């Protein structure tokens, strides 16, 4: 069901690190006005790692409140402990989230069967649509297409965010699934191609700063309009590269501060974008017509 | 200062995953009797990821209580949030831990400067000996030798566990530090090599099942006896390989179970060692004279 441009939203913070509730409310409003189709609250780009459990609950609560039913809200509820993933996922269900996004357990490297059991335990514990999320470069683990295809058989498991950026592999996954669950790109550089190949949307970093552009790229790609998807994506292609010059969300948070939309807060061990990269990032925003 | 065989001890668990307190006490006792030189409590091999905050404290307190100051106890206190690491490290100091072992933030991929600020902030917040821990395959980030060398200048940063298994790089790190802080192997397969080159010990998985033999390997290797180090390590070299046929601590817990020392409990998303590996494991243990 959830389709189109799904922003992996940052969590705006004041200089001391506190959540900037005013800026967040404004950012959600702007996404809705510009065409973003859905918001992932407190995922990787929203610094899930350095927000407390109460801060997760509050950010999800506020985004749902401001959205006011206009678009679906997906809560990031991943953990590397199955028991913890369950508690987070239950809390998101109770807050009224439309779905949960659950990165594979990171750092502890479960087996493929361990991945299967982890997600099946969560699906069986919480009645809420769940979206798998594979990002092997961050986690230390790769949820294979074979394991994804198995998990798609579990009630409540409704999609996977594939951040491999490996388009032949994502095509092979979409073809094997034959509709049984959704595939979302988690790689802005190749998302337009995965959507042209049958992905249901793009859970996007770039949409944080170009929401109207990315909403258009997703609509034309989902519609299978290859030329329009190529042309529209080309206008923002350089943004997809520059937003990872340091680990996301470091650059995207700097881009939003340059746009005047958030302040500079970001939580250790993350750091504001290194000084040397701020001019090149400004130049990319200017080239793109964003500032 | 802490030298020798430092076991990264498992956290024994009952079938239902509850911590097995009696079996943990017995293990701590057997290590001390067998010649183990120090214990890391609630590290990666100890399932830090799946233990609650209260359980992290109880396990630390129990290992300290049982060891009764006969050997230094190092508390695993890493987190991917600098705030949470400071909290865990303070708690370990308060419980009487001799040192803390802090893996680089995983999953959120800080920059080298963010890793520097992370550990600087902890060292300044907590007056306790800190050991860095780099294992890039699990965490998605690699703390470079250059960054390690900067950090060794910071007062209470007293060492690093280098789990790269890359011996020339570990030698380059030892050489560059020139004694400013300790290097510990985090790779059983190469640990004897790294200690012959100047590492102060081995923060060891294999020591969970061969604590006497690994105590002797570390001692002769630290003594720079290359022949005896090689000879002694050969007897346990196949154990270093077999204990990683699925992600540690999966194989090591199974081994301790075959030895009659712990029950099969292990917490999702980890799983009990797959059946196909159990007979080979058992044969390796028989071959090494462990069972
Ligand atoms: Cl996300
Ligand atoms: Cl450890
Ligand atoms: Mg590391």
């Amino acid at each position: 069901t959830i389709q189109g441009s799904i922003v992996a939203i940052v969590t705006p913070m004041l200089k001391d690190g506190g959540v900037d509730w005013k800026s967040l409310e404004k950012l959600v409003e702007w996404h809705i006005e510009q065409g973003t189709n859905s918001i992932v609250a407190v995922g990787t780009t929203g610094e899930a790692s350095t927000l407390s459990m109460e801060e997760h609950t509050q950010v999800i609560k506020e985004i749902i409140r401001v959205a006011n039913k206009r678009i679906p809200i997906i809560a990031g509820t991943g953990a590397n402990s199955t028991r913890e993933a369950i508690e987070l996922t239950k809390a998101a269900k109770d807050l009224g989230a439309d779905a949960a996004l659950l990165v594979t357990p990171y750092y502890n490297k479960p087996t493929q069967e361990g991945l299967y059991q982890h997600y099946k335990a969560i699906a069986e514990a919480v009645e809420l649509p769940l979206i798998l999320y594979n990002v092997p470069g961050r986690t230390g683990v790769d949820l294979s297409n074979d394991t994804a295809v198995r998990l798609a058989e579990i009630p409540n498991i409704v999609g996977i965010k594939d951040a491999t950026g490996d388009v032949p592999r994502g095509k092979a996954l979409i073809d094997a699934l034959n509709g049984k669950m959704a595939v979302y790109s988690g790689d802005d550089e190749t998302a337009w191609e995965l959507m042209l190949l049958g992905a249901d949307g793009n859970i996007s970093v770039t949409a944080n700063i170009a929401p109207k552009a990315m909403s258009e790229v997703c609509a034309v790609a989902i519609a299978k309009d290859e030329q329009q998807a190529k042309t529209l994506n080309n206008k923002i292609a350089n943004l997809h590269n520059i937003l990872f010059c340091e680990s996301n969300p470091i650059p995207v948070k700097w881009a939003l501060h340059e746009m005047g939309l958030i302040d500079t807060g970001i939580r250790l061990p993350l750091t504001p974008l290194a000084e040397q990269y701020r001019e090149p990032l400004r130049n990319a925003l200017k080239d793109a017509g964003i500032i």
